[PDB]
């Protein structure tokens, strides 16, 4: 039976995980996962995220593919990670060192480029030209991509060691810095490092500061990463006050300033979509509350904020001439871009380590369950969420922390 009273003493501190496949009386839990990533990570042009790059017929590393079929295949950040991080939590060392190896070749900017606000963040988007090489679109970062490079190479160091082709830990140590020096603003993660006062609510996963403090050596260094996850719950609370009732009706949205409120319309030229658009990358967030709740514990926040956000999105559901729930909400309205595909129903099957409704917690969950793994031209972002999902809601998902 669902666990709808989860516990405020997180996994990370107990050693209990939850195993939320599990208690929905699912079977052959590890199997799927299992399946999950080998049809992900092998050649079957199918499910498959992962693939060889290559050059003049030497083999080089490996890459998520952002498969895309209006603009053109790329690759990004956020999938790399994301990878490493899959492959990391299911002990897969070659998969995981040739996505590292990639992104530390091709995906790092210079430390000696021109614009020290690029030195040695990563760039959000590469390409294969027309004759097969890789090179950088756009130098800009995506700051949770520099996230989940830091806490997977931390898991790396402390599963694996460090006197292999990487030293896991330098290259995390490294990856903090930068995140640090680059990609905060008084201690909240930066949408941008060419725009103040503007954070992205899915780049926030307090556990990961928690984590990141215990697995760095000095005092001061340790009392910055404490302060950062303080510092992110508080965002993400006030994102969630902000959010309640009228006018967003209890979705959190694209962006957010400092203080939580949500950023209405336009505020920068190249920007993808309105702020206050529950849209992809907001899709996210309650997922990232989902596992803060399990890794750190649920808090009276972590409850409202996934109850009421699922609570809508049912309700949206009722109201749908199609019966599904959208992609992509604004003020509480459906802006036509589709039904929930994988990746939203993933992000909010995780969503439910924070949920105190048996009743929601069935049916969102075996709506997850249900899918068979992403195929297609949509399945970069879908594949990816459903990938990290599957590790999420079978016990799957845990802190490794080095020692010292």
């Amino acid at each position: 039976a669902f666990n709808n009273n989860p516990s405020s003493v997180g996994a990370y501190s107990s050693g209990t995980y939850r195993n939320l496949a599990q208690e929905m009386g699912k079977t052959n839990i590890q199997q799927k996962v299992n399946s999950t990533f080998d049809n992900m990570f092998g050649y079957n042009n199918t499910q498959q995220l992962y693939y060889p790059y290559t050059e003049n017929g030497v083999y080089k590393a490996h890459y998520i593919k952002a498969i895309n079929p209006d603009e053109g295949d790329d690759i990004r950040t956020q999938g790399q990670s994301w990878g490493m991080t899959a492959a990391v939590m299911l002990n897969k060392q070659e998969e995981f060192d040739n996505l590292w190896r990639f992104a530390k070749a091709y995906q790092k900017n210079p430390d000696n480029h021109p614009d020290a606000k690029k030195q040695g963040v990563y760039a959000w988007k590469l390409k294969l030209n027309q004759n097969g090489f890789v090179y950088k679109v756009d130098e800009g970062p995506a700051p949770d991509g520099e996230e989940y490079f830091a806490f997977a190479l931390l898991n790396a160091s402390a599963r694996w060691g460090n006197s292999g082709e990487f030293n896991y830990y330098n290259d995390a140590i490294t990856m903090l810095n930068t995140i640090k020096n680059k990609l905060m603003e008084n201690q909240i993660i930066r949408f941008s490092p060419y725009i103040d006062n503007l954070t992205d609510p899915s780049y926030h996963i307090p556990a990961f500061y928690d984590y990141f403090a215990n697995n760095v050596t000095n005092q001061a260094d340790k009392n910055y990463w404490r302060q950062v996850a303080t510092k992110s719950r508080t965002l993400l609370k006030n994102h969630f006050t902000k959010v309640s009732g009228s006018p967003h009706w209890n979705l959190p949205t694209f962006l957010s300033r400092l203080d939580g409120s949500p950023v209405i319309g336009y505020i920068f030229n190249g920007q993808a979509n309105p702020g206050q658009w529950y849209e992809f990358d907001a899709w996210r967030v309650i997922m990232n509350v989902g596992l803060d709740a399990h890794l750190m514990g649920a808090q009276a926040w972590h409850k409202s904020a996934v109850n009421k956000a699922l609570g809508f999105l049912s309700y949206a559901k009722t109201n749908n001439s199609k019966n599904c729930y959208e992609q992509v909400y604004s003020y509480g309205g459906a802006q036509n871009r589709g039904c929930a595909g994988e990746g939203q129903k993933a992000a909010n099957a995780v969503a439910l380590l924070a949920s105190t409704n048996a009743g929601q917690a069935n049916e969102f969950f075996n709506e997850f369950w249900s899918l068979s793994q992403p195929t297609g031209d949509y399945r970069y972002y879908n594949g990816s969420l459903y990938m990290l999902a599957m590790l999420h809601v079978s016990g799957n998902f845990k802190f490794y922390n080095n020692t010292f």
